[PDB]
């Protein structure tokens, strides 16, 4: 068959399984499919048999709405995806979801939707790609060798996103990243001029891409043509300029933004077959189309070929060999577990007063070098967020590094470490002050959504802060990492619990962990063994009385000093009183009921929870017949001393709100 | 004296108020201020003695950890900003906050800090700018004209919005919006260069800008030139690349990261003073300097200038005179309060069962006509969101039109849309998907932080759009909302509490308001006209009983429909039960205590909360006694009737849940 031919198998497939959802997007399936056939069939390197080859290509679908795109080019190569999925396009449960999901379907390497995320995404894939080539290969030994190819539309290219990642990718010279961009002139809103002006390829060529303009998007000779000049241009990442026409094949759509977001029509599909020639029914691919197609027996031998190299590799450098595979798998050293409380009750032994920040870092000095998988990095705050620990080396001064110096990217570095997290290898952590987790917001829930493990530290959490004021100082922030599905979030009151709680992130295995984390120094407490040991269980009885409670509090971070000492002084009145420290919301409620009734039991109504944070997060915990001290206002510019004093977090009030709540 | 010794004034009065306060910026200050001296002595127009005269430059620091640029540049202007404030830079109550807050003190514009919304801010001053002087001037009455100048830094030129609304600044060719880029090498981290190696310039040319290269921030001649360059250019926005040295003036630190963010030390002061030949004292002016450096007669005789304009204006075109005064307060037309409510008594009188993105499109074709303040957008999502009406115009089509395409831009947008408010004569709307709060979701808190009116129309809310999926339905994103102070958040049910949301939205003058809207149509409810009444009071008793009730529903939006069905159900059990519709947490919580006591009195503990939401939300409202059907999840792709009934939306599972609850209540 001819290239246009097999081009056109996506096109039927697309716009038939839309037509068949009643709901769905033509326009860019139908618009990129001959790109789709050049860079598929010709250039990417992959096995349908083992989409989880450690050295395939990597290919990301950035505008994700063209979800059938990727279906259909993963039905017709020999991937897992039988017909009858796609002919359950966007219905429930099938594989086949309406924006690509990493985890649901064979070969989907990320969830796109979210426009601008992809691309981020594979930047990171870029990043670890080049991270992993550096550390692993040896002379005579290059067991990592692959390219990261994203497709790309107008809206990926608006959003800022795509400003943060495309800069830092041109500075990491990733010259195995080759983007292509869907120039088709439409969004939603239509024509494209009255919102989008840019010269997008002189833009690119200021990030230190290699850019090439003007490629027919739908001849196949100019396509092959710029994706060979793109390989070989090995010191820049790539942006091929793909000129298209959006729902191409439909007389009465295409260039059109009907073609983008529904059906085409029954009457209109009739009218593209015509156009393309296309003789086939709706699900009906012939035979000599999917042998042209079909990627099992170059792939099978190519991943074999790959395998042989990876043993020979390993009879050179057998301890190397083993961290690779270990590190792909994204399994745990086998003595972590144990050197890891070992640091943990060497803490509880030898206190100190210190910042969450700082005792965050001596976590990072501590597991360093036992967690040579690490990736981490701030943006812009290295000296601030306390990322860096003496093994710290970044990866713009030494490829095999474990340092990104991301730059003020927060959204654009959540991103990438969301790419670096899907690719095998590595375990990244992030940082920034807490309130910028609102700039990357979206990418800390597709983090959660997509089950990645990301350690998200975030410091400055609170007005104990200070003079930096309002605009700075979190107060509603934690309440909303706490109800996001998947996500853990741990505020830790000193340097021990800080240790639990980065131990407890890097050990997850299907989510990411935000370390909630201050800037001014916290006491440290004393534990028994049973305490220490329930850290981990995200909540836990710090302080008790002798029978049941009369009078519970509940807090986190630096507010668990001020609650022991109203407890201090209810318990010398001889209160019944007790302290509960809720470093974890989310790892207290996934304990067993008795654990829940032990610390927090049903019958004692009368809960005080203490935190510098938005108070109505607390009802959770203290119902309708508790009391809460915490915050219901923006902060404000002053020492960090005199705003505890201002809001409300000293003994008095705290005293004063617990007896208020005894008094009934 | 000398141009350097009159920016020298700018570099002592901030290095002596860091160290006072042992805490804040030095650095961006000492490095910017022969730009702002030039800038604001020779070019910017405005009134110390009034900073609200409705057609000044408007200046915005976007850098805004540099503060004590702009309290220099405003004490000795002569803004009501007197040394004392000062003294207490970064102190409780002060005038003189670590970032810059609008509200707080004479002369600022906007409050920045947080990276790249300054420059957001400023594009949006800047269309206001153009959009109102197409929309008034006249021919022989040009009464609005003026520039837009910002300051910016390599932190806001790397944030991704900075991509976003300087792309949108070029297609909108702001020539009167002028940026000056503090292009000093340095960041946190230290040397730029290891994280940061665009070609700036380059960038900015591809946007359609206007861009002045390698321009030398420290003389004021070159500095002079370059906006002379710029203010000539008028189809553009310029940029100017300004190479400063950060922390100027200081021999141990100028060019070091060390001089972004501590104190420079009180013996590095000493060395700076000399360095810099500065002899006065912390906090010493000579008169001679203030002399120098006042405003106060040149903006005098600029302002009554334009008095004299506006009056002979308001004399040629005297209802464009009065409405042009109106909207620069901020008022609201005098019968618009009278015809909302016709509107809204006439949908309650006339049910439809529509989604409530198109009651929300319905609403806007209402007001529009009355509001000829609107300007309005969406991020490339007018046909889904539904923000046009029949009289919307777009800005890129006819300057003088009242709506934006925004595109892909949701950050950009909402940040651009808080300059378009702190700008004066408009009333922005802004619209996306909710999911894409996510993405815009910093500058939605600087809105309510800076306490300015914007209606944010946030449509597909819930697992009810369907097939597009997990990455699309909103599940824990109207609770973020819920708990940000001053945020108001309404999730009507019907047409009539969209229409009523969009009253006290447009009416809100104090904060922003959020409309959580459908992408599935919404059954009406019927109401007294007491129950009318009471939608604006955010909760309402919509459903009762005779008696105390056994058992109180609280449901919101798309689910309040849900919520009757099971009382419906229960009622005729003869269950004493109670539907409570709660359109608005925010304005439910600010009624008094008797009235929250009649709608959840403290004595009935049953309560069933329903929302295709986080659950773990509700707790404020049910207790811990109570039941909450809702989301623990993320969504999935599929029909969204599939996905009500997968996810127990459904009036058999509600009334399940309801008399389980009471099963344990009486057990
Ligand atoms: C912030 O994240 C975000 N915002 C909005 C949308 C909806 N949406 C999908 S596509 C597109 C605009 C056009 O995107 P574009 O790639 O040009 O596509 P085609 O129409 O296929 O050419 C828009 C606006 C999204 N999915 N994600
Ligand atoms: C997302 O929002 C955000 N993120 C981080 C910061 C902290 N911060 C202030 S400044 C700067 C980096 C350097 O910013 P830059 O203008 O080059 O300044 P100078 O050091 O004065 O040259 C950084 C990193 C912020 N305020 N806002
Ligand atoms: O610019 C910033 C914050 O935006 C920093 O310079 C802080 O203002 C001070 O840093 P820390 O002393 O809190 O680490
Ligand atoms: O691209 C998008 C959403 O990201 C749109 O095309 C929707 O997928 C369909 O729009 P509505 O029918 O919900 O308005
Ligand atoms: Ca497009
Ligand atoms: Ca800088
Ligand atoms: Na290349
Ligand atoms: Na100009």
């Amino acid at each position: 068959s001819s290239r246009k031919e097999l081009a056109n198998a996506i096109r039927a497939l697309s716009m038939d399984a839309v037509q068949k959802a009643k709901s769905g997007h033509p326009g860019a399936p139908m618009g990129m499919a001959d790109i789709a056939e050049v860079l598929w069939r010709d250039f990417l390197k992959h096995n349908p048999q083992n989409p989880s080859w450690a050295d395939r290509d990597r290919f990301v679908l950035s505008n994700g709405h063209g979800s059938m795109l990727i279906y259909s080019l993963l039905h017709l190569t020999g991937y897992d995806l039988p017909m009858e999925e796609l002919k359950n396009f966007r219905q429930l449960h099938s594989k086949t979801p309406g924006h690509p999901e990493v985890g649901y379907t064979a070969g989907v390497e990320t969830t796109t939707g979210p426009l601008g995320q992809g691309i981020a995404n594979a930047v990171g894939m870029a990043i670890a790609e080049k991270t992993l080539a550096a550390q692993f290969n040896r002379p005579g030994h290059d067991i990592v060798d692959h390219y990261t190819y994203a497709f790309m539309g107008d809206g990926c290219m608006m959003e800022g996103i795509s400003h943060e990642v495309c800069s830092l990718a041109g500075t990491l010279k990733l010259g195995k990243l080759i983007a292509f961009y869907d120039d088709n002139g439409i969004s939603i809103d239509g024509h494209v001029e009255g919102w989008f002006t840019d010269d997008t390829a002189m833009r690119f060529e200021a990030y230190g891409w290699h850019v090439i303009r003007d490629i027919d998007g739908h001849d196949a000779a100019s396509i092959k043509r710029a994706v060979e000049e793109a390989r070989a241009v090995t010191d820049k990442p790539s942006l091929l300029m793909c000129k298209t026409i959006i729902g191409f094949g439909s007389p009465n759509k295409a260039g059109t933004h009907d073609s983008h977001g529904a059906p085409l029509g029954d009457a209109e599909i009739a009218l593209t077959r015509e156009q393309l020639g296309w003789k086939y029914a709706p699900f009906e691919i012939p035979s000599e189309i999917y042998a042209q197609w079909d990627a099992k027996e170059a792939g099978q031998a190519k991943e074999s070929a790959w395998n042989e190299k990876f043993a020979a590799y390993a009879k050179a450098y057998p301890q190397e060999a083993a961290e690779f595979t270990r590190r792909m798998k994204g399994e745990m050293p086998s003595d972590f577990d144990a050197k890891a409380k070992e640091f943990i009750a060497k803490l509880q032994a030898n206190p100190a007063k210190i910042a969450s920040r700082k005792a965050s870092q001596n976590a990072i000095e501590a597991f360093g070098p036992l967690l040579p998988e690490f990736l981490g990095g701030s943006a812009d705050l290295a000296p601030s967020n306390l990322t860096l620990w003496s093994g710290s080396k970044a990866i713009n001064e030494d490829a095999a590094g474990n340092y990104i110096h991301y730059g003020v990217r927060e959204f654009g570095m959540t991103a990438i470490a969301n790419g670096i997290s899907l690719h095998g290898g590595f375990l990244p952590y992030t940082s920034t002050f807490l309130m910028f987790v609102e700039y990357a917001r979206n990418a800390v829930r597709m983090a959660a959504l997509m089950k990645q493990r990301q350690v998200m530290v975030y410091t400055h959490d609170s007005i104990g802060l200070g003079e930096d004021g309002p605009t700075h100082q979190p107060v509603e922030q934690v309440a909303s990492l706490r109800v996001t599905p998947n996500m853990s979030t741990w505020r830790p009151c000193d340097q021990v619990e800080s240790a639990v709680a980065w131990k407890y992130g890097v050990e997850r295995q299907d989510g990411p962990t935000a370390l909630i984390l201050s800037r001014q120094n916290l006491a440290q407490q004393e534990r028994t063994e049973e305490q220490l040991a329930n850290i981990a269980r995200g909540g836990y009885v710090l302080k008790d009385c002798a029978g049941q409670p009369e009078l519970i509090f509940i807090a986190t971070g630096s507010e668990v000093e001020l609650a022991v000492a109203a407890y201090e002084k209810l318990t010398a009145e001889g209160v019944k009183a007790r302290v509960v420290s809720m470093p974890s919301t989310d790892a207290f409620d996934k304990q067993d009921a008795a654990y829940r009734e032990s610390v927090l039991p049903k019958a004692v109504t009368a809960r005080v929870a203490v935190e510098a944070g938005i108070a109505d997060y607390w009802y959770k915990y203290v119902g309708l017949n508790g009391a809460i001290v915490g915050m219901t206002t923006f902060g404000e510019s002053a020492p960090a001393e005199l705003l505890f004093e201002e809001f409300g977090f000293t003994v008095d009030n705290v005293v004063a709100k617990a007896k208020e709540l005894l008094h009934h």
